[PDB]
């Protein structure tokens, strides 16, 4: 509240040009920010051990990937360690990124409590010194941040104190993120877990980011330095309905043009576990949607970017190529799909059709 | 709460199609819509008495136009009475309106009620009756509505008690207007009474608008099939700053694109005093500003469509010519600069010029 | 606002008293604002035509009873016909009334209005004009006002729309009878239709009384001239479990003393539906629950007051005694409930 | 959810008599969780070097008075390095007090932090990792939580953005103490500073509460097994109005009665900045006000009840028993005061 404005037309000028610049040509975002326990997960998948030095590994398959990688990739989050790692010959990675003209990110939440009195629901943390640690990155080379909610349908869920209380974090996270330089991507993901159809989720999902806007707006963000990471809206999980990238794409168009500010720049989605094919015939779908869509649609995909080139990578070294090989083609189409100029080419075996 | 629908996809699409329709083709809204009081205001500018009888003749002047009217207004928004008036020859006014191919509209809110333990706000009564109301409307041949709610700037103003209570009766009304097939307009409007120059005006407006949404998102109304009329973006009354349209077009695009959502399909801007001139110069200026802009910019003009005929009328029917082509020219005028090519010469035209209509 | 405040010293003296005078010593309510539809089901019972003459029959019966009634009834609640009716005499009710020594309270809202995208909700009706409508009936001698909300536990219900908007329409109206003398009864009605227990009744009411109270605190409402007429937490009209006076009792003082605050003088159950029987004895351990209980507890009953009556009166003039003999006896218990005595054991 | 009980019985029944054992029989709670730098101000005032060992040597004189300070004290709140520093025998503070009855509490909040776009106003850090402290607190001997959340008034303060969200901060703390068998005690506290005058100071004070009360509601807080610790409703430290005990009550009861839900057990005014001799005497009127009072009313003070125990022993060990005699006597005073039984002579 009132009067005292929380920015400089600087601070803005600068957000504003971080902000863009991530979602420019069609290009996306890479989310390699998958921190010890998740990235376990991953590994677990091709049967590889949990190491730091495994995963050292390859995430740097993946940063020493051929600059044109540039044209199709905007900014790559980070989680803290690998923020922090190296090379074979330690150039740290994330001086081999901004090299290659790439924007770093950095993962900022540090997970979710749960939230008293709901149906196993939680909140986010990590507000704790989160200035501190955000001029720090800043410093280091970091330019956006990262925070994701995780919201679920099913019985009584997602509560009302759950809405509010992750759009709240979410805007005093990306309240301090602007007072440091950093444009914060809100990631209020709704989870695809269950059997509801497309409309009870397309209506979740316009709930939320009713909400996560108007708190948005209460705590003073700065829209026009801010990036959005939604979910696309599909069925759950256990749905048996059918569904086509163009009913994806129409409820998905449907909702967040009822509820994103045309000031936000860019809407880059998560992919959560649809296959890599979907991740990118969805989000091609979404640019080519008839409907009024004020800002870049685009990815920030985890799995979508990254399955095929684990699994050619096998945890082998001698996979360099194939592994580069493969995320560069993700990369591609997705970029492609950003510009709603993917036809179905890209990536083909069972891992892009995956599943994830 | 959810799986509750408001709405039929067959009623979307109708309140989506009406909706639209009125802000097409750099079309706007003349809004004629009045009451007896502020009607009674505007014809003392002109020293003609506020009669039943001279209201009816000067709207019969504005309707009977030369049907091309309907190349720059969409649609007009009418106030009780009017809405049940006659022609020189018994033939209804919104029957008139109806076949020159032009929407109507009728007033639905009915004035301000004080808010206790507030510095001088209000909120606005009219819900009472509102469904029964708008039915029988809709029958006569009305397809959209308007509701106005009005915030002011000043010590411990507009307050959240005033903003939150003037959204969610709006949201009221948009729902219920919904229900019976009308298009609600919403009209939260922030006046300009004051000296606050044109940053606060900004925020207090990017404040007000973000309210109303977050509301009418509780109350399930369906956006596509609603039309938004603000306040432009603008210093105070007695603010001492001088701005240029451009200015005055990007604090009110800044703000726009912040808090209204694109499924909004059209924003008809009040003129709320801005000369006849000034108001065509901005909307035009809002046109060109260089934000993104996913809905119509047009106009819902009141006073700023009507000075210069009122003057010319001076309440003579000998003056019928004249007073339909002063309507005319400022409905042209206005509806090029809804499409962002009124390059005015400054207008001359003193009727146009000068400030306007016992307003304050 | 922030400083510009919504009454005065005086204002506030002049609500405060009419606030504490109806609950004043064990007293309490008789909610005789039926409305004429609503009115007519309890004639239907009775099989006697609603009429407004039988109408103004039935009440003329009740209000003519032996003064006394003012050492348990404070307040009467009307419906506006009535305000205006007379006795077989041209003596206006509101003014055997107050010469009863009784308040005479007016029902200031007009019914239901359905919420769109709901799973049939409801808000109320009744704010346009209220100011006005206020001003005279305090001057037509009326010093406090009613206005009932209804919620119910359903598939999705109690939306938070419509708690909220329900709330705010409460809080309305509560500011408005203040700006012109009335003392405002805030009823949220969480209806009993269903069939579930009583913990869940009690979940949803806390969850109520905290919006309502919240809302009245943003639109400044001046709660020590205010008072509540909630439902009592009891399991739902379906519930096949089975419970005590003293199991009602702590569900309800319970939910009430998390969230009515100690600074409302007065809270006045409805009955709605518990037999007459029921209403005194659950009230009557209401008042001997152990927790803390800030503010009087006691009835504003509209049918745990008058059911034997009108089926004493039967429409038959001859009935008068028999009726209003029921009505004063059901006022008594009910007193002596508001005060914890009524050593109960069953009554008429 | 709702249904889906934040508590199960039992869990409800300890914080309850925890709750209320603390405000027992005119009890009250000292407060010595000043952190390092507010100690050093007090330390400042006797000319004595913030030293952890005067610290911890202060603190020591004031824990081991005799165990008759229990009959007027009924908890202890601490600061965390405190919660783990011994006696001149290596016996821990904490089981010190333990062992004279009195019930040992933690400070949880981490301070303030900045809400950008608002008049220099904050909300308050701590809640990243709450639970699993909550947790080892208690395995500490620990029964109760502190979280201070501060709210001023000036140009455009309290905001509703600050009001919200300290709010919704105390919410949270509360809510995750609750889960691990503390009680917190929430502290909305509307600092004193400025110019204004009463009844500015009570509408606040109001405000603040009905936003504290409605959000630990929305986050399903079990009131009976809380403690509020508010300010007292009094002028601004600059506003040059006098006013009489009896004023400072009936606005403070006043406010509280109107928002503070009977459920909660017990009421700990904060005194700050007030004299010794003031904070007794209004929390004495406070408990005779001639309002209703549905919950104990009585102190959580820290400065209160140590300036004249701080100024006698000089930071000197040979002060020890004036020390603890000061210290001893405001004890009394404020229990009486939290009975309406405190009388000068």
């Amino acid at each position: 509240a009132h009067r005292f404005p929380a920015l400089t037309q600087e601070q803005k000028k600068e957000l504003s040009e971080i902000a863009q610049s991530i979602v420019a040509n069609g290009k996306g975002i890479l989310a390699a920010d998958e921190s010890v326990g998740t990235m376990g997960n991953r590994l677990q998948r091709i049967k590889v051990e949990n190491t730091e030095e495994n995963r050292r590994q390859f995430r740097e398959i993946l940063f020493s990937v051929d600059s044109s990688i540039n044209q199709s990739i905007g900014g790559v989050i980070l989680f803290h360690e690998t923020l922090y790692q190296k090379d074979s010959q330690g150039k740290l990675f994330r001086n081999i990124l901004k090299e290659k003209g790439i924007v770093v990110g950095i993962k900022l939440d540090q997970g979710g409590a749960p939230l008293a009195g709901t149906n196993k629901e939680t909140t986010i943390q990590g507000l704790d010194g989160l200035s501190e640690r955000c001029a720090q990155y800043k410093k280091d080379g970091v330019d956006f941040g990262k925070w994701r909610a995780v919201l679920r349908i099913a019985d009584q869920c997602p509560s009302s104190l759950a809405i509010q209380e992750n759009a709240n974090a979410l805007a005093r996270y990306a309240s301090i993120c602007q007072q440091n330089g950093l444009v914060p991507i809100v990631e209020p993901e709704v989870i695809p877990d269950g059997d509801h159809d497309l409309e009870h989720c397309q209506y979740v999902t316009e709930k939320v980011l009713a909400a996560v806007y108007k708190a948005l707006n209460d705590h003073h963000v700065y829209l026009e330095g801010t990036l959005l990471k939604p979910n696309m809206v599909t069925a759950g999980h256990a749905c048996t309905k059918k569904y086509t990238p163009e009913q994806v794409a129409m409820a998905t168009v449907t909702a967040l043009h009822r509820t994103v500010p045309a000031a936000v720049p860019g809407i880059c989605f998560l992919s959560g576990g649809m296959s890599e094919e979907d991740a990118t015939l969805n989000l091609n779908a979404i640019n080519l949607c008839p409907l009024p869509k004020p800002w870049k649609l685009s990815f920030s995909y985890g799995r979508a970017l990254q399955a095929s080139a684990l699994a050619a990578w096998g945890g082998k070294a001698a996979n360099k190529e194939a592994t580069q090989e493969a995320f560069m083609k993700r990369a591609m189409a997705n970029c492609q799909a950003a510009k709603g100029q993917y036809v179905h080419t890209g990536s083909s075996g069972a891992a892009s059709t995956q599943s994830l």
